[PDB]
């Protein structure tokens, strides 16, 4: 067992769910008043960009290098990108709209590189961004997150499946959302921190409680096992 | 009096001071390994990439946020883009590429701005980038320095005069950077703190031993003054 570390995420995109864009950021201010005014587990904050080409002129790309607080991770954008990192030992930053079996491919073959390169990542840590809405109504947690991805699913002209991308991420009751990601992190071998984007949830109070609740309950979970 | 905050940047660049890449790299990974073991004030890592276009498909620009740790900072890239920033409030970054009297122009457009829409930025602090290249021999430090920007200078076609940007930047012995960046600050109000980048210094002992110099200095100071 081992500390499982939080953090939150935002899309840097324009058009999400019909919203006017003022109405988006307004929202994305009240997630950033809670991470610093209400919770203390929301250790860093990211932001979901690669649906923008990074090249310079000559058709060679932006290294895809991020900082978490510290950290440098480097998005899992390719099975070469993933190898490039394992040359280093550095971790992953793995994007919420690959599926959860892309995910598990690209892990895979970072932990290949590794053994390969004899390099000892033991003691790496990858992160893993989720698009996360919880709502009572199951249902209406997949409807809002739908609602919300459409534009720019539209944009990136994904091949994925709304269904798929779904369920790579989590949307459902409070129960459901916490089995479902702890049983993606175990296809991941226990080897992913996480990023969550709650963007999708409409309702702003029931962002709030749910980032509160989360918040106790692994303050309550790392004291209970020693995590601290 | 305030406690003044520092970090460290990287310029996502390829070509740097006729380095091969994984030369750069491997020296980048020696700042990092000083600041995770060797130091503790070097809070927060961030990237220099604004010499890429980050477009839409029709023309709209990705919007310039940048996320130090868990504060979401708006890249200082133009007066409207400061405008928008002082709408809500949020703190600027500064670009270590525009000179110190653009910086100036810059952060007095985004305290009228704030005027205007009655916003309270009182406690508001931005940050700035400072590229830092210290020797006992001045000459040699902006020598390093040139020669580390000269390609970046180039490729974006900067109008700047390598001087400007020199003197707008940190390079010469010890004592002469800490009095100019305390100038620096002093022409921005007192109002930033600061991302460094080390990686102009050719000597890795010279560049561990200047950054552990700087955190006891700080250390003492802060427990001086009752900054902590
Ligand atoms: C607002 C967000 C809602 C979305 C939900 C996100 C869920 C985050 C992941 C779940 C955290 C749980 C702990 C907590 O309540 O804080 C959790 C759950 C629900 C489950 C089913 C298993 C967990 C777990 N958290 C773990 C943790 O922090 N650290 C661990 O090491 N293990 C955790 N586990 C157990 C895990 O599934 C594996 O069984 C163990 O890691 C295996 O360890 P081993 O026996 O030593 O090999
Ligand atoms: C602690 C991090 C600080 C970063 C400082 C900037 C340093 C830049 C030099 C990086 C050199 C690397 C090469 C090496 O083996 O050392 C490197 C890395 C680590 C990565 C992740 C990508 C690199 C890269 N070097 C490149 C280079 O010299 N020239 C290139 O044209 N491209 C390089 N890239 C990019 C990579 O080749 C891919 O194009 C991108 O990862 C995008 O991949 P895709 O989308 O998955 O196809
Ligand atoms: C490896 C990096 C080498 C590059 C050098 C970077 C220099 C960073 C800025 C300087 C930090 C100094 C403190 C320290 O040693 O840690 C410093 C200096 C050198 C000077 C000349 C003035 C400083 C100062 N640090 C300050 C700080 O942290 N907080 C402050 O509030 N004030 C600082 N000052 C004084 C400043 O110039 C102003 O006089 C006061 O802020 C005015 O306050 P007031 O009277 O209350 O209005
Ligand atoms: C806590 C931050 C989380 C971020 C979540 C993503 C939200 C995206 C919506 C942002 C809406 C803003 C508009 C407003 O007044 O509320 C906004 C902001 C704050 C900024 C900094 C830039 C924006 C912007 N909204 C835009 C929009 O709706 N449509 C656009 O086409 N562009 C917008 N931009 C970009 C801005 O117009 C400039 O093009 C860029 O700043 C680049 O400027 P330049 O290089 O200086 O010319």
């Amino acid at each position: 067992m081992t500390k499982w570390n939080y953090g939150v995420f935002f899309l840097n995109f324009y058009h999400v769910g019909q919203q006017e864009p003022s109405l988006t950021m307004s929202n994305a201010l009240e997630t950033l008043r809670i991470i610093d005014e209400d919770t203390s587990i929301y250790d860093v904050v990211a932001f979901s960009e690669h649906h923008i080409d990074k090249s310079y002129n000559d058709e060679t790309k932006l290294a895809p290098f991020v900082s978490l607080g510290k950290q440098i991770h480097v998005l899992a954008t390719s099975p070469e990108t993933v190898v490039k990192a394992a040359k280093y030992g550095m971790p992953l930053l793995f994007k919420w709209d690959d599926s959860q079996q892309k995910r598990i491919e690209l892990l895979n073959h970072y932990q290949a590189a590794a053994a390969k390169f004899n390099v000892d990542i033991a003691n790496v840590r990858h992160r893993l961004m989720l698009f996360v809405n919880v709502n009572d109504n199951p249902t209406q947690a997949k409807a809002e997150l739908s609602i919300y991805l459409e534009d720019y699913l539209s944009y990136t002209q994904a091949e994925t499946s709304i269904d798929e991308i779904i369920n790579s991420n989590a949307a459902g009751n409070f129960d459901t959302c916490l089995h479902h990601v702890a049983e993606m992190a175990q296809g991941l071998n226990n080897k992913v921190d996480f990023l969550f984007c709650f963007e999708s949830m409409k309702d702003q109070e029931n962002k709030k409680s749910l980032m509160i609740n989360f918040d106790k309950r692994v303050i309550n979970y790392r004291k209970e096992h020693n995590l601290n």
